[PDB]
């Protein structure tokens, strides 16, 4: 920078931001005479708005304020440098309602050059990096492997391609030390390898609209590292969506009022985190058709995975469409994202792989079954859902109130841990399942662990607390299915039996009872079938005693030892005994027969 | 105005600390309304003056630099406004200020609207009115019940009503965003629109009015409110920040410390009637309440909904009538505090109150209660994931004691899992968990699962106890205790003809004791404690085995056959006896027991 | 002061990223004291001279546009300020500066006051002092113990001692908000009055001195410090931020790498002796301790307290001695981190530490150790909700490794609840959790519920490894080990001579097997294989049915009594007697057994 200034102010470069169009001809009569002002200028058709913020942009000042105003820009504007991007809040709204084409935004973008290859394949949890020859990477770069074939994260979708991007710490000959760890397995002849010189970009107190007819944020960051997000608006967001930042690392959002209100058709986010690494969204409120806050990806080099997200503290709400969505989304191309501390009004869902929502109030999405957190892109690892409270209106019945569904596109085994929640179920059914795990032809085993399952409200038996079966396969691949720590309507199975299911190491909830007994003359006195509250998926372990029906001392009945046995065990009840070692009680005498309860096969 | 920034200095502050009446300008004042036309009287302060005359420009930003402006009347703005100061330097001082509006306000827009058509249910995402309603896309529309009491009879001004931002209108529908936490029938309720002012203040420091009870800045009718390194000095009788019937509000690294004497409030931060709110990073500390949810009394006084309070350090001081630091009011639903501290105290009231992930201190009482309630709705009380710390008995009041009365209007079900308490001073009266109904008129049931008891000296009285104080018995579906580890002899459930009726669910126990045979028909085994007994009469198991484990079947010439020979709710005898005969005496063998309750 | 807002260029600063010394502007340096009368020297750099400048104006606000300030020297504030920049644009670089000093330094005021009169209790909420203290309410008192490690013996630096803000005064006793966390004797504690700092800084980018350990931004005597939209680079020697001897510290959309040699500190941020800290929101990294939680050699350099880390990408390398990348020194007492990412490694240390909600790698050594401390005081241990990673094996240290010495002071718990540990590299040797004391002098107990292992792919060791390795036996209260999961033959406490006396309570078991008679008085099962081995002979039940469940009583002419032929810590023979004579060959039943243990 040659510049002449440090601080831009956009209406000192011309603009008059008063809500209406004027193009440079109102003030021009040639666009040579414009361009002698604005070199930038094209058409005399360019608003003047856009003129102004572009110049301001192009003196070089590392922070460029939009003082209160309605800019009424017909282009989008770019930058390609570190960048403060300042309003004077709400008032400072930047329309690019009639921009239209590519870039059709405030567009702040980076570096990104391919680099030398890897000559050793890098491993789960690797630290390093070795190249063929020394690298074109410093200190503080950002270095990029991509794997360029389609799906080669996720089938499901060309653009889900595996890759992950590093901070350098050193580089020593052709090792280059990165902080963190590789989430993967990258074989050294199958990527690509990127640096990202990132630019920092920061935006506070503004407020934006996008193009009418472009399908683009009215404020995207491309290529950025250390970019900052903070009281930030939108409206008239009618296509796509208020804020996007792609292939960025460390990036944080907070203080975000920017709801979507877009028809329900492709897309329809409030925010939108493309292919991003380390960032963070907390502190704010976002509201859209679909997906209030938007994880999703582009088809371009270096889309790889969102990865090591954490959003929390944040109010996430949509509204009841047709095709009923989570407001808070997680595309399949999504790895070790965590959403905490969230309201959802209606839905999450998980995809990807390491995927978690904890301390969460979430919303069943309004649809029949009304599930609350679903997810069918499944790439495998541990989906974790702990300390949340659940409530949904639907039945759970077609689709679990939590739904997690991996089909052939699975890479990795499932684990999906659920501990601790609360799930409120006003218009539970006989057919309602709380947790539903569905494989699709999955190709890999799919795992459970369910203990502390609270259901409150449901008027009537369940289905089953779990549900798990393979919709295409004759039986589902599985290494254990775990269900304790339930409580609900009695008749609940802790887990519905199938001939698909029959097969999988289970272990179900420790359930026990007693119940007085007056004796016959017979050699056995059993009592009545005692109801198992939350049936279990094959006969259970049990055991049996006797007792006094107070608790008083008691040994013989009449004349007889009591010999205590289970005379009959079914998966929903049991008939606890007791015998005489020969001959038969006599009628009339007193006794207490315990039973208990269990599954354990891991 | 020339400049979208007004800083007030440019309008003629002095804000050198010291009071300066316009009089020492302007000889009459004829003279200062001609460069102040809000001038009323000479009186009237300079500071103040330019400070009004800064926004009456209608500058979107207006700066106050840094300066002790010595404020004796309130500012005004009914628009979007960004404040900012120089951080701490920036003092402005509304002390000598008296009067309704002796503060900084900024207003937004209400009006009532056409009613409704049809009732909205639990979960509803559309409303639907009898005409088509003069509403808008962004705009907030509030369903208000103005009956007294029409959220909880405790208080008059506890209303029931809900905000929600308009996604779309079509014909009489409103789509909105969200969803509806209760039923509204269209009879009962008025409609209003909401046109919320964006407000936003960062870096600076205020001091409220030495004389009227006023937060010295307030926001009513704000919509994406953003507050940031905001400071309060001198609050010696109410509160250093309220927003009032406001939609969408941050609050981040504040220090807003109230110091006022304990009487009537005493807030650090006040948040009244509002929806969809955050307060974090920051430090927060009163007399009474560090964060204060309350409410007022006026149209749209509806409940606290939808608030999120994390990642905070909430300080209190000892006091007379202790109470915790962390306020709820009992007008509040789906409030969530998480990763806080509390020194000390919480409260959690209204329908579906949380607390997880935090460090909780018993308030300075003999009891020591931690987590207290009394006003409420109910819902589902969650109680997750806290390390509690006390010092007091929690004898009368339990470390947890929720106390629902006549007020309650859904079930209660109180959530407590994976907790632990610190209780260095519990006796054998000690109530980890006390529920006590007050003629509560629906149920209230219990799952606790987790509780870790640390440093208590004693047997304690219980784990949970629960009971209803007025009525012969509690309503209730379901007392579950499980999880737990504290002093030997402490009950799951403390038993009393007030809860004997209840389905209870208790933690399994388990046992064994080497044995020696009598020449007798039955052997059994001394009495073996119960750790922590059960409220009636367990259900059991008993087994045989050699003392070591090894391989053994007979016990001289005689098949054991184990039986409960006497089970109390804190003590089992275990025993083996013979199918016909006696034993030998001086045989060997190892008698098990285990225990459980498992009515739900 | 002729200036609110002082600009560091208007100040004079060229700060185009070259060293310009005072002679390129000045020929003699009486003429360059007459613009600036701090210049010592013509060598002294404009850029500094600048900075210093506009900081003598007494502005609260000072701004450095962008540019490359190129600073050889330190600067020096003494008072209320907020410092801001453009953003990374603006750089303020002490690269060649060398000494004392060499950063921008701000700092508040700490003074001795008077001696407490009252030794201070655990809980208490008032300070007695002997005369009438010089305290004012919102000052902070600190009570410091100025014995060497008298926090911990560690270290001669770990200190006990706690701030507290002021309330109120009356007569000699002093209203502090909050709480005392420990004993002070009021013959063994000073006490010192700290008038903070409110000191910010947004928006700016620093590099520190070359040559000398300092960050290149410290507060010392901080009180409500707010940081944000802070960058680091090139810190090659230490850190890239330090707040020191502060209450109230925000820190929030911090990036500030450390990138130093594995030497003796290499951290990314530093939090030193400081009270009611927050850091959130933000992306560190370093080569040791991308948030480091450390102290200083000076007066009231008291522990660490009352910090919350949340929301935090927090990232590290591996080095031959690895560390975790998420500190905290011995000096700690109630540091919570929650939500927060650590690739890799997190340490436990000092008194009451938690973390909660985080994903959680373990570091780069051969063991594999993803929370690991030794400078344990006692308190609670709370690791709640984690997914644990490690590559490791987990056999000379624990994937979550604790292990006090002689220097504890109270007694320690370990709570660790619904945790999952992915452990794709375990071996025959591998310890989930390893509490290991080195003579320690007090009991160190274990709460584990909920341990689910994946990937493991032979059986482990155990799922809990309790000892002391210089001590004949481990002091302890109890070891709980209920809810795994992992690799069958895993035991749930490795038991030695060590750990055998200590009442434990561990996970209860079952299964069930067919078997068919033969003629004898006993048909026991063959050996059960229990999956997770316990430490010791369990608590068994057994009982026989029918091979299908369907109704069975008599077995031929016989009834069957069920006993427990054999019990071993890792099988069980579960069998049915005949009361006299023999079973008759070829009848049918179904054998179910179950254990646990539950000592406590
Ligand atoms: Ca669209
Ligand atoms: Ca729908
Ligand atoms: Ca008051
Ligand atoms: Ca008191
Ligand atoms: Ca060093
Ligand atoms: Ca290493
Ligand atoms: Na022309
Ligand atoms: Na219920
Ligand atoms: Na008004
Ligand atoms: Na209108
Ligand atoms: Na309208
Ligand atoms: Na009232
Ligand atoms: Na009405
Ligand atoms: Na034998
Ligand atoms: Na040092
Ligand atoms: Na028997």
């Amino acid at each position: 920078a040659d510049r002449l200034n440090d601080t831009a102010n956009v209406k000192d470069y011309g603009a008059i931001a008063d809500g209406a169009y004027h193009p440079l001809s109102e003030r021009f009569a040639t666009l040579a005479e414009a361009q002698a002002v604005y070199p930038h200028a094209t058409a005399l058709t360019d608003s003047i708005d856009w003129a102004a913020y572009q110049a301001a942009i192009n003196s070089g000042a590392p922070h460029v304020h939009a003082p209160g105003g309605h800019y009424v820009m017909n282009r989008g504007t770019l930058a390609e440098r570190d960048i403060r991007y300042t309003g004077d809040g709400y008032a400072t709204r930047v329309d690019f309602s009639l921009a239209d084409g590519p870039g059709s935004c405030m567009l702040t973008q980076g570096e990104l050059v391919q680099i030398g290859d890897l000559s050793v394949s890098v491993v789960k949890g690797a630290r390093t990096l070795t190249f063929a020859a020394a690298p074109d990477l410093a200190p503080g770069d950002v270095v990029i492997v991509y794997n360029p074939a389609n799906g080669s994260w996720l089938a499901d979708r060309d653009p889900y391609r595996a890759g992950e991007m590093w901070k350098v710490h050193s580089v020593s000959g052709s090792t280059v030390t990165i902080y963190g760890n590789s989430s993967s397995v990258y074989l050294f002849s199958e990527v690509d390898v990127y640096r990202m010189r990132g630019v920092r970009v920061s935006v506070d107190q503004m407020h934006f609209s996008p193009s009418d007819t472009y399908a683009i944020a009215p404020f995207r960051v491309v290529f950025g590292d250390g970019v900052k997000v903070s009281n930030y608006y939108a409206s008239d967001v009618t296509r796509y969506t208020g804020l996007e930042v792609e292939r960025c690392f460390d990036v944080s959002i907070n203080a975000v009022s920017s709801p979507n209100r877009s028809p329900a058709v492709n897309d329809e986010y409030g925010i939108t985190i493309s292919n991003c690494h380390n960032f963070s969204v907390y502190g704010g409120y976002a509201a859209a058709t679909r997906h209030a806050v938007a994880l999703g990806g582009m088809d371009a080099v270096c889309c790889v995975p969102n990865r090591n997200g954490l959003i929390y503290g944040m109010h996430i709400e949509g509204i009841d469409i047709d095709s009923d969505i989570g407001a808070g989304d997680m595309h399949g191309n999504a790895d070790k994202i965590t959403y905490d501390n969230c309201e959802f009004r209606n839905g999450v869902i998980l995809q990807g792989r390491d995927a978690t929502v904890r301390n969460s109030t979430i919303y069943g999405v309004s649809s029949v079954s009304g599930e609350a957190l679903y997810g069918t892109e499944v790439y495998g690892g541990t989906y974790t859902i702990e300390n949340n409270r659940f409530i949904s209106y639907g039945n759970g019945a077609s689709f679990g109130i939590i739904h997690i569904s991996p089909g052939t596109s699975q890479r990795e085994a499932l684990l999906i841990i659920a501990r601790n929640n609360t799930f409120e179920l006003p218009n539970a059914t006989g057919s309602t399942k709380v947790l539903f795990l569905r494989g699709r032809n999955s190709p890999l085993p799919c795992s459970v662990n369910i203990d502390g399952m609270h259901v409150h409200m449901a008027p009537v038996a369940m289905q089953c607390f779990l549900f798990a079966d393979d919709q295409v396969a004759a039986t589902l691949n599985s290494n254990y299915l775990i269900i304790d720590g339930v409580y609900g309507p009695s008749g609940t199975y802790l887990l519905y039996p199938t001939s698909k299911n029959a097969a999988i190491p289970t272990r179900q909830m420790h359930q026990s009872g007693a119940v007085n007994v007056t004796t016959t003359a017979s050699a056995t006195v059993a009592a009545p079938a005692q109801t198992i509250r939350y049936p279990y998926s094959k006969i259970p372990n049990v055991s049996v005693q006797v007792s006094s029906q107070s608790g008083g001392g008691q040994s013989a009945i009449g004349s007889i030892t009591p010999v205590a046995i289970a005379y009959n065990v079914q998966p929903n009840s049991i008939r606890p005994a007791i015998m005489a070692p020969s001959g038969s009680f006599a009628a009339g005498g007193s006794a207490r027969l315990h039973w208990s309860a269990s599954l354990d096969d891991i």
